[PDB]
């Protein structure tokens, strides 16, 4: 669309505000401002039909296009509608925990524009499962009455409170509160900002976690119209994995994912292993964005092979352009999540990246996105 003729996601004024934000305004404040505008439904909408040749699925989850918003973006589910309506097919709200908590002291989010990278040490700041459940329930009620929202997907990422000893207690609480409203549940065993959380990727611990989560979801129908979500079915179960793993760890994790019949794997969370960004040198936390891209694409290729292509992959890490997305898809991903792209490219990100991917699928000779999945191998 013309950035000057019309209020649409490409509207020029948002690019002027984005440039000002990136130069002058603290990152978490910029993010809060975006969420404030979305909560009040000020943000433009993408009303276009997405190309039928770029749809994708994971089992019965039918994504209308291949781009969603990653976890940590709308932690509290406060502007689900406005984010989706920028042109995304899905959003992963959370990560939530049973009780609300503040997270780590601010400033805890920093950007490096030159390298299109972000570092954060948020520490699972969220309003808590009960309030976020109330938010998701209100979304689901608006969704029943909205032409624009009817087929969009909402997953919920779940984690543990800061002082919880046994993570499964917290995952079960969340499932029993919010699981009926989710299209999928993402198990967060990969935040670098909760000390010890990533230890739960060890095969034995991870297996028990996955089996516990599936058992709790399976019990929702026994204990209890039921599925007040998009699929009208019980939520699928995904695990989100850390990129900072050796090959032995990756291989034992793959074996567990196969053994437990997990529905998908989100590859990947942030990394702790990037140290050539000078403005991050004194900073804690996990790195996102363009310096994560190659690490996470390689990890996709590895896990796709190690699971013999039997476990669908949601790609996360350093996706900015249509080419970046195609690279993820050809590596093995069925669908992409964005986060840093929205920080550095703003309101127009979904409209721009869908168009760029549609042009590449054509230029490369693919009939549709599904035939690209895994084609590198
Ligand atoms: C400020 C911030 C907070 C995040 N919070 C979470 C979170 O709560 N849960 C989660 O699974 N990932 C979280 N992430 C990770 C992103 O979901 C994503 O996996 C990562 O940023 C890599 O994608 P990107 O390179 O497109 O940004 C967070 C990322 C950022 C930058
Ligand atoms: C990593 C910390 O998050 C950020 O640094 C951040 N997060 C988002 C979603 C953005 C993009 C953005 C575009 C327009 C506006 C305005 F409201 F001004 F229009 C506000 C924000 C930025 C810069
Ligand atoms: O809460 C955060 O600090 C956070 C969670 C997560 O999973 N990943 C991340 O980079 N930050």
């Amino acid at each position: 669309a013309d950035p000057f003729e019309s209020y649409n996601p490409e509207f020029f004024l948002y690019d002027i505000f984005l440039k000002f934000c990136l130069k002058y305004i603290d990152g978490e404040i910029c993010h809060d401002l975006f969420l404030l505008l979305g909560k009040y439904n000020i943000l433009p909408y993408d009303t276009s039909n997405d190309s039928i040749y770029a749809c994708t699925n994971i089992k019965h989850l039918d994504f209308i296009n291949p781009f969603g918003v990653a976890a940590g973006f709308d932690k509290n589910g406060v502007c689900i509608d406005s984010i989706l309506k920028l042109g995304f097919s899905f959003i992963e709200i959370g990560t939530i925990t049973p009780r609300g908590q503040t997270g780590n002291a601010k400033p805890r989010i920093f950007r490096d524009v030159e390298s299109r990278s972000i570092i954060n040490s948020c520490g699972f700041n969220n309003m808590g499962c009960d309030k976020v459940t109330e938010n998701l329930i209100l979304f689901r009620k608006r969704q029943e009455e909205d032409k624009l929202l009817s087929k969009h997907i909402v997953g919920v990422s779940i984690g543990k409170n800061k002082d919880t000893v046994n993570i499964v207690d917290d995952l079960k609480y969340c499932i029993n509160k919010i699981g009926r409203y989710a299209d999928y549940i993402a198990i967060n065993v990969s935040s670098p900002n909760t000390p010890g959380l990533r230890d739960n990727q060890e095969a034995g611990k991870l297996k028990n976690i996955i089996l516990s989560v599936k058992e709790e979801i399976d019990n929702l129908e026994k204990n209890n119209f039921l599925w007040f979500n998009t699929t009208k079915k019980k939520p699928l179960v995904f695990v989100k994995l850390a990129p900072d793993l050796n090959q032995e760890q990756k291989k034992e994790i793959a074996d567990v994912l196969l053994e437990t019949n997990i529905d998908g794997m989100i590859i990947s969370n942030t990394t702790t292993q990037i140290n050539d960004i000078k403005s991050f040198e004194n900073k804690k936390g996990g790195v996102s964005g363009a310096k994560l891209k190659d690490i996470s694409t390689k990890f996709i290729c590895e896990m796709y092979n190690y699971t013999n292509k039997q476990i669908p992959i949601i790609a996360s890490g350093g996706i900015f352009s249509g080419l970046d997305a195609l690279e993820k898809i050809e590596a093995g991903a069925s669908v992409c999540q964005l986060y840093s792209c929205l920080v550095f490219n703003g309101m127009k990100s979904a409209v721009q990246i869908k168009r760029e991917l549609n042009h590449l699928l054509y230029q490369r000779g693919y009939y549709n996105l599904k035939e690209a999945i895994g084609r590198k191998h």
